[PDB]
Formats: structure tokens, sequence, C-alpha cells
């Protein structure tokens, strides 16, 4: 078993109501079973910002799939859920599950970059994984505690 740790973030069609179906979802994703859930969080966007305010979480999935597996079952839910592709870069989403981190692994394949690329300069990101697992390290050997302790970041709000 491998713990990894996933990104939520919704901003389209009732954020609760699509992060709590994902919640639902990630439970039945095969092999794998959710450890902790972070509060939800309503965040303002990044990036693009012509668009609702996210809810962005964090959730603990001990899991035996092999990375790309979850992956495959991530990308599921999100279609499940409604999720569109349109043009626009990082348009608004029903749901977005990011695979943050997978165990202390590195994976660099066609469809999956672990850790996620820009996750240490995220504090939607950072914020809900702090409050679910205070004790992370990186596989690079940085702290979480101390990138949060060093860095700014917006202090975030509870949904
Ligand atoms: N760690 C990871 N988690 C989820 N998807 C990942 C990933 N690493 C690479 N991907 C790939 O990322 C592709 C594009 O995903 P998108 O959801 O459109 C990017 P986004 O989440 O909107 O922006 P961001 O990556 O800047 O957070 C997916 O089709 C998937 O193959
Ligand atoms: N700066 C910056 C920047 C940060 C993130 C992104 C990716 S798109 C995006 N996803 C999210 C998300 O889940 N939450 C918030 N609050 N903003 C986002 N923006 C693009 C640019
Ligand atoms: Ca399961
Ligand atoms: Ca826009
Ligand atoms: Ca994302
Ligand atoms: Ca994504
Ligand atoms: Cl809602
Ligand atoms: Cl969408
Ligand atoms: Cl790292």
């Amino acid at each position: 078993m491998t713990v990894a740790y996933i990104a939520i973030g919704s901003n389209l069609a009732s954020p609760l109501e699509q992060v709590n179906a994902a919640l639902k979802a990630l439970g039945d994703i095969p092999e794998s079973h959710i450890l902790t859930v972070s509060s939800f969080y309503r965040t303002p966007p990044l990036g693009p910002q012509d668009q609702p305010d996210y809810l962005n979480a964090a959730v603990a999935l001990e899991t035996s799939l092999a990375p790309e597996e979850l992956l495959n079952h991530t990308q599921r839910i999100e279609l499940q859920q409604g999720r569109v592709r349109k043009a626009e870069r990082w348009g608004p989403r029903t749901l977005d599950l990011d695979i943050m981190l997978f165990g202390n692994e590195v994976i660099n394949t066609e469809r999956l970059t672990v850790p996620h690329y820009d996750m240490k300069n995220r504090g939607f990101m950072l914020w809900p994984l702090f409050e679910i697992a205070p004790e992370l390290v990186f596989p690079d050997g940085e702290m979480l505690r101390q990138i949060l302790h060093t860095r700014a970041f917006d202090k975030l709000n509870k949904w």
C-alpha cells in the first residue's frame, strides 16, 4: 500500500455537491481506501480570474493501484461528473482531481507527472494537504511544514 494525496477542485455546477459526490466516487476506486478528508475551502481563482470561486480540498487515499491506474479512475470520475473540455486554458470545471503525491514516488510518464508540477507554489493545494498530513515530506526531502512556515501564501478560508 502507498498513500496518494489527491487535490480536489470545483467551481461549477454546485461545488459542494460535486465534491461530496467525488468523495463517494473516490471511495469506490478499487484497491483503495480514503484515509483522511480535509476541510473544504472557498478560494479565489488563480490564473484566469473571470470565473467563480473554487471549493478546494485534499484527500489521502491508501492504494495498491499503479499510479496510472489511479489516474484512470480519477479521470473517469471527472468525466462522469460532467467535466467538459473547452478551448480556454485553465477554464472553470465541475471537478478537478489532481494527483499531488504518490507516496515518495517520482513519476514522469506521458499521462502523469508526480509530484504535481506546481503544488509547492499553491496555497489551495498545500494548506488542505497540511491539514491532513502535517508531517509530510516531499520526495526531494523538503518538508511541507517548512514550505508553509517560510513562503508567503494567503490564508485560506473554509467554505
Ligand atoms: N499529477 C497529475 N494529476 C492529474 N493529471 C495529471 C497529472 N500529471 C499529468 N496529468 C495530466 O494532466 C492532463 C491535463 O489535466 P488538466 O486537468 O486539464 C490540467 P489543470 O488541472 O486544469 O491545471 P494544473 O495542472 O495547472 O493544475 C490530464 O489529461 C493528465 O493526463
Ligand atoms: N498564479 C497562478 C495559477 C495557479 C493555478 C492554475 C491552474 S488553474 C486553477 N485551478 C485552481 C484551483 O483549484 N483553485 C483556485 N483557487 N484557483 C485555481 N486555478 C493557473 C495559474
Ligand atoms: Ca475502494
Ligand atoms: Ca476567461
Ligand atoms: Ca488543477
Ligand atoms: Ca487536473
Ligand atoms: Cl455548492
Ligand atoms: Cl466542466
Ligand atoms: Cl519534490
